[PDB]
């Protein structure tokens, strides 16, 4: 017997649509924002970001914890065997979306995990450099879209990198206000919307088999 393609929290239909629509609305508002139009060089050396991020998750959205590749990924077997993983497998959770972000590569939503959910976050030998100085689980994210020649994986890195840019920042940096939060320009095509009111989505922790 083998492992899943990856473990994660898969949003209900109701919450997928709610978060997915939140994403589009952000893409549509950002692409029309003046600050964004001024930095368009990083997307086209106006633009509809909805089209730019044409590769979206087709069905339900999800928050990946541990990519296992059926055991072919390092740390995979070590993660699945954990008690908390077995005990949580199938259980429902509420994920907190604190921000939406975009880069030239990906678009997605930052997830802020509860202590219980942090127990479900892997602890591998191999770490992305961008996870430096950042608390565990920071990479927690929901992918909303990717550029044509970009892999979804990149979304987690794009989040981490963004968190580096704001590491030691304040809300006085905000470019301006969007209807649901403050907009930040972290340079180099990186934009983040920090939600005034955090979004909450029901999801189930389980294993996906591609
Ligand atoms: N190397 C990886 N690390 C973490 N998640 C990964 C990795 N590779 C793929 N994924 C994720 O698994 C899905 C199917 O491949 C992809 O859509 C990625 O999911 P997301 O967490 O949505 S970026
Ligand atoms: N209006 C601009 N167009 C192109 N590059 C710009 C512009 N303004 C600042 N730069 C910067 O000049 C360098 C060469 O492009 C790069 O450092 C550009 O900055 P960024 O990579 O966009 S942070």
């Amino acid at each position: 017997d083998f492992l899943p393609l990856y473990f994660g929290w898969f949003l209900t239909k109701k919450s997928s649509e709610t978060l997915r629509k939140a994403g589009q609305v952000f893409l549509e508002e950002l692409g029309n924002h003046k600050a964004f139009k001024k930095e368009l060089r990083h997307f086209i050396s106006k633009l509809e970001l909805v089209s730019y991020f044409g590769k979206r998750p087709p069905g339900v959205l999800h928050c990946t914890t541990k990519f296992c590749d059926y055991g072919k990924a390092a740390g995979a077997e070590e993660y699945a065997q954990q008690e908390v993983v077995k005990r949580s497998y199938g259980k429902a959770f509420k994920l907190s979306i604190s921000a939406l972000f975009v880069t030239p590569k990906t678009a997605g939503a930052q997830v802020v995990l509860t202590d219980q959910e942090l127990q479900l976050w892997p602890s591998d030998l191999d770490k992305p450099s961008a996870s430096e100085g950042l608390p565990p689980g920071s990479r927690a994210h929901v992918t909303l879209g990717c550029a044509a020649d970009v892999q979804p994986v990149q979304t987690g890195l794009d989040l981490l990198d963004i968190l580096q840019q704001v590491k030691g920042g304040s809300q006085g940096e905000a470019v301006g206000e969007l209807p649901r939060g403050k907009l930040y320009s972290l340079g180099k095509g990186r934009w983040m919307l920090s939600l005034t009111k955090k979004m909450e989505v029901k999801a189930i922790f389980t294993g996906y088999y591609g």
